[PDB]
């Protein structure tokens, strides 16, 4: 057996494996949502950014995991990674709609973890979530909230001119 | 005959005067849409600024290319240049149509000439093709491309607005 | 249709996708293997840290086919991405030798994918691949074969104290 | 009509016109100049650059007249261009000669458009060429009179070491 | 056989080692260039020294060679090296008329190994020399062209003078 | 004759001529050496570097009595170097040993020169051997058998081990 693991359960081990693999699938298709913008029949740099980065920023999360797997003595496991649910994204934003979904399913993934860690009275699991992950969330959740009404709010009659405009104006691009 | 000349064909040695020709052409189609967009009944400064800009760009690749001639052995031969296909150019969305035509036919000039270089058993000309034009064409392209786009998505029914706006806020001016 | 591509087949578009699947599957795979080496029952940080550098590698790898799939007007795809071939990796030896022989597929399939560009007549891709492919797999090739000697005449009747020296002594760690 | 055009006659608008003509011909003589001397088979590097500077210099000329057409209300009008007189240039001595010639026939058209511009009170023309054009052309050919001098003195019966002696000792080089 | 070794044909193999010999003898060659203008009898030092430096270039070539070689998973394998062809050099144009010779022997051998690489569908090979050999060769050899241009030019009916001229004010010296 | 030849005997010239062709061959040796040492299958790069050092230090030598054989005004000769005496060279211990011969060899070839030029009452050319070969020669020998007694040391009965730890610890690396 391990020669660290202590109160590390295997229930909570197993629900950070496939956690690891939902932020993964979340950074994948952060990747492909970042190449959708970058077409040149597309051609929305700030978008093409601002997905990009979240799909670093879902890496980074996927590693981190990782990393308390091995600090807790559990075993990392690799799963297959499914594809993204889209080839194509459609406007900013169906794009945006999208990355909430997204977000809000990972949110409930969180919250879903934290709760077997307090059942299983796993208070550094607790403690990992709630520092590196639950603020994080919240907070890139409204921001995309944000983000979505100023979309809507551009979208008027002249769809085309509000989508370069928010693209512009808000978010960020050379 | 030449005392540096060496698996430098009649071949390439002509096509390589033609493509300077249809280099120095094209200079001379940007120098004049640099001019048109700067009439005072057009006024639109970063669109001026982005053809005289490719008018640089464009002398630049024909400097480069009579530079090889002689570096090769082969004679620099000028014909006469004709003047661009237009006087007037219309709007920034039918210039920037022009400029990605005029930019696949160099292109194809290209592509053309490193088919014959490879025929021709001519390494030197197929890298030196390669190195400093080929990936320089598609990153052009593709920047146009994506300029299109985006002047296409501003058109809506407000056609003015729409053109100003991307000069203001994609092109570079003062 | 694609109003920048030129010169672009269809079969290297798919193959430029196949290829982006091959590199995320090896970025995978190092991911994988760098966890392995730190594990608590492993604990060979110089070897954790050369295969989470591999892993980025590969993943820079295929961020820039994706690049070059859209300057050439091409649409990229992507599909499900299968997990390493092991979950545990063996020893220091077990695992560069799993990595040269991953290098060798990916190199395979870089020599093939270039094969297909010259089919075509695709200088730009056969350039590409050159320029930013082939010669950096050649050099990674030769740094784990190098490696793989340094390991085998450190095994000698003593294994453990070979592959401790060989982390310490040779690969990079704090 | 225009909206800023005010004491601008047609006869000038269309006389700036030519004049443009007339530069970009100096300025594609100067680059084929500077082109045959770069050969390997004439290989005088002052000599080069003396007329690539040249070229460049003409452009500018072009350049600023077109500048001005527009600040006037003119319109810009560009027509074919006719190639060099001569496809090689002989000597040096042979080479300043034909510059020479150039710079008084550009001089002579300068003065017929400055004689335009006091027929028809346009002093705004008048003031642009005297200010930009009339003492650069006096003080050009007084510089290549001077170099012909030189020139002409290191023939003696030695031409190949005066033309040596000349690039080497006035012309400027690496 | 090879860990490393991956499309990588014996030809090839072989053709390179005899391209090492080829260098090392050009490089010898240049070295004896170097001292017979060093001689107090010759002493001609911009003559020495641009011979000098041609000496460590050609040695870099073979060295560049040999690296590639153990990269690839070649064996070097090193020949007899055979004296130059001269004890005595004769003058500045002599010379330099036999370098050019060598060049051109060694631009063929670069282009022999170019077609065979391409023949044997061996694109790391074609790339190695695109990229490190054969503009290199090109450029030199431009060079040397202009070179016997001057001094042929010097010549004249004053040898001696020629050769003292071209040797302070062309070649680099103290 | 020679203008400046004073003291000079011909056995002399003929020596030096005879010690630079050795120079030469052991300065192709040490290439050969580290070359071998730079092979994936052997690997040891401290080895490698240390025989690359010795390859340009025994040009340098060769250099250096060319250069003097100028200042005396006799006339440097250039005959065919042999290969080296093999093509594979063992281990690290096996190759210090080869090394530790060749530099005995060209100690007593200075040695030897030395006398001759005593016998000769040259004593600008014994001071010459004495300035700047014989003690870089004892230095280096000295150092080559500190070098085979910590090897030996570390054959022990796990080869593979000290021949590491020597490159390792001992031999100067990245
Ligand atoms: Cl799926
Ligand atoms: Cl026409
Ligand atoms: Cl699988
Ligand atoms: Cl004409
Ligand atoms: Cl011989
Ligand atoms: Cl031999």
């Amino acid at each position: 057996s391990s020669q660290i693991r202590q109160n590390y359960s295997t229930e909570v081990e197993a629900a950070v494996n496939r956690l690891v693999n939902l932020y993964l699938r979340a950074s994948y298709t952060y990747l492909s949502l970042g190449f959708y913008f970058d077409r040149d029949d597309v051609a929305l740099e700030g978008v093409c950014h601002f997905f990009r980065f979240l799909a670093f920023f879902k890496f980074f999360g996927a590693f981190r995991l990782l990393k308390m797997q091995n600090q807790r003595g559990g075993r990392a496991l690799f799963q297959d990674l499914q594809k993204p649910s889209q080839d194509e994204w459609g406007t900013t934003l169906d794009a945006m709609k999208a990355a909430i979904v997204l977000e809000k399913s990972l949110n409930q993934a969180l919250l879903d973890l934290h709760a077997l860690g307090s059942a299983q009275a796993d208070p550094h699991l607790c403690d990992f979530l709630e520092s590196h992950f639950l603020d994080e969330e919240v907070k890139l959740i409204k921001k995309m909230g944000d983000h979505l009404t100023n979309i809507q709010r551009l979208v008027g009659s002249q769809a085309g001119l509000g989508e370069y405009l928010f693209e512009r104006l808000t978010l960020k691009h050379d």
